[PDB]
C-alpha cells in the first residue's frame, strides 16, 4: 500500500496472508472455511495465515491453516485479468473471534463515490521497494466507470472497477494482490492489477465481487 497508514493490529480481522514459505498475496476470509483471493495468486502448497499483523513475528493471535483445495474461476483469462478471482478451501475451519472474522459478501454492487478500505502487506513505495512487516490500510473511493475506462482504454471489462486517486500518490501495490476492498462492511473488490502503483492517472483496478456472488455461493455449497 502506497500512501496509506498503519491499520493497527487485528483491526482488519478478515484479512489473510497467503504463504508459500513467504507472504505472496492477500485474501479475505468469507466464512470459517473459505478464502477469496485473486486468480493471479494461484499456486500449489498454500498455507493461509489468519490473525496476522506483523508477518515476521509470532504475536499470539495467528491461526495457520493449510489449503485443501483451490478453485480458479472457470473463465479467468491471465492475459486480460478478466475474472481475476479464486476460492481457497481450508483443511479445517478457522476459529472465529474478535480478531479473526469473516467479511460478508455484497447483495448489491457499490456505486462510484463510495469510500472503501483497502489493506495489505505490499510495497509502500511508487519508485523502488520497501515492504512493511505490519498491515497497511488505505481509504479510497470507487471511481466512475467513465474515468476508469479513460485511464485504461480498451482494458476495463464489466468485471472490473477502478478505485483510488487520479492525482496519484495513494494506491495498492505489489504484494497487495488478492486483498480486500471493503465498503460499508461488505467485500466489493479484490486487488487485481494496475499500471505501476500510485502513478498519476493510473488508479488501481479491482475485481468486481458483486458479479461473482452466485458463483461463490454455488461453489461453496458443493465443495
Ligand atoms: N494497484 C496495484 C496493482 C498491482 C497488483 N499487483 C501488482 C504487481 C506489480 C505492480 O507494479 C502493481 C500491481
Ligand atoms: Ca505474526
Amino acid at each position: 500500500i502506497v500512501g496509506g497508514y498503519t491499520c493497527g493490529a487485528n483491526t482488519v480481522p478478515y484479512q489473510v496472508s497467503l504463504n508459500s514459505g513467504y507472504h505472496f498475496c492477500g485474501g479475505s476470509l468469507i466464512n470459517s472455511q473459505w478464502v477469496v483471493s485473486a486468480a493471479h495468486c494461484y499456486k500449489s502448497g498454500i498455507q493461509v495465515r489468519l490473525g496476522e499483523d506483523n508477518i515476521n513475528v509470532v504475536e499470539g493471535n495467528e491461526q495457520f491453516i493449510s489449503a485443501s483445495k483451490s478453485i480458479v474461476h472457470p473463465s479467468y483469462n491471465s492475459n486480460t485479468l478478466n475474472n481475476d478471482i479464486m476460492l481457497i478451501k481450508l483443511k479445517s475451519a478457522a476459529s472465529l473471534n474478535s480478531r479473526v472474522a469473516s467479511i460478508s459478501l455484497p447483495t448489491s454492487c457499490a456505486s462510484a463515490g463510495t469510500q472503501c478500505l483497502i489493506s495489505g502487506w505490499g510495497n509502500t513505495k511508487s519508485s523502488g521497494t520497501s515492504y512493511p512487516d505490519v498491515l497497511k490500510c488505505l481509504k479510497a473511493p470507487i471511481l466512475s466507470d467513465s474515468s476508469c475506462k479513460s485511464a485504461y482504454p480498451g482494458q476495463i471489462t464489466s468485471n472490473m472497477f477502478c478505485a483510488g486517486y487520479l492525482e496519484g500518490g495513494k494506491d495498492s501495490c505489489q504484494g497487495d494482490s488478492g486483498g480486500p476492498v471493503v465498503c460499508s462492511g461488505k467485500l466489493q473488490g479484490i486487488v487485481s492489477w494496475g499500471s505501476g502503483c500510485a502513478q498519476k492517472n493510473k488508479p488501481g483496478v479491482y475485481t468486481k465481487v458483486c458479479n461473482y456472488v452466485s458463483w461463490i455461493k454455488q461453489t461453496i455449497a458443493s465443495n
